[PDB]
């Protein structure tokens, strides 16, 4: 199968057009939908009335430090899977994703879209 | 000012990537805040809990005909400013779109982002 994600609703949460677009497009191909917000705050929102397979976020966000977008929804009790996409080099916040639950935490700007595959295959077929 | 969108909340349902992409683009240049949804069906989920400032979607939808996302948030009650941007020629269509209450129906392919523009600028900042 060239779409083995279709049927998945994956949540994109990406401040920079580009990159956004980057994963709308990679995501898209393999059969995902896609929600995409630009701001951590927006998607905090639409959490509260829906629930996707899989949200990818950036722990270290201009707005809101997308550590608290985590936090929130981790305290109501939602088990929405989670992957972290990050620059961050700061090893106290990869550990409190790590501690409030996400699938895993990869480095951006992303120097294997091979991997990133087979991580978010991980996350959506466990 | 080169971002007069800035603190709006744009909703954009659109199921061709190329036409997201350029659309996210477009109003996030303008300073606006965009949530995208690929399908209709997850847009009316996503409306239950979020209250954008405007959504843009097209009438001639694929999986689930837009009339009825149009029909199913305004039978609630919800007052959000609806823009179609549409090829469809189905006059019968556009009418219902314009009954159910919507901004305006435009054209696609856009010729004219100069329109499109203004366009969304009478949604956002009426009078």
């Amino acid at each position: 199968m060239t779409q083995p994600l279709v049927g998945k609703q994956i949540l994109i949460v990406e401040d920079e057009q580009v990159f956004r677009s980057l994963l709308d497009s990679w995501f898209s191909s393999l059969g995902a939908t896609t929600v995409l917000a630009a701001d951590g705050v927006d998607a905090l929102e639409l959490l509260g009335g829906f629930t996707p397979d899989l949200m990818i976020c950036d722990i270290a966000m201009p707005r809101m430090n997308g550590l608290k977008l985590l936090e929130h929804i981790r305290n109501r009790g939602d088990q929405t899977p989670v992957l972290v996409i990050s620059a961050t080099e700061n090893m106290a916040d990869i550990a409190k994703a790590l501690r409030l639950g996400v699938e895993d935490v990869l480095l951006k700007p992303v120097k294997d879209l091979n991997r990133l595959r087979e991580m978010v295959f991980a996350c959506l077929y466990p």
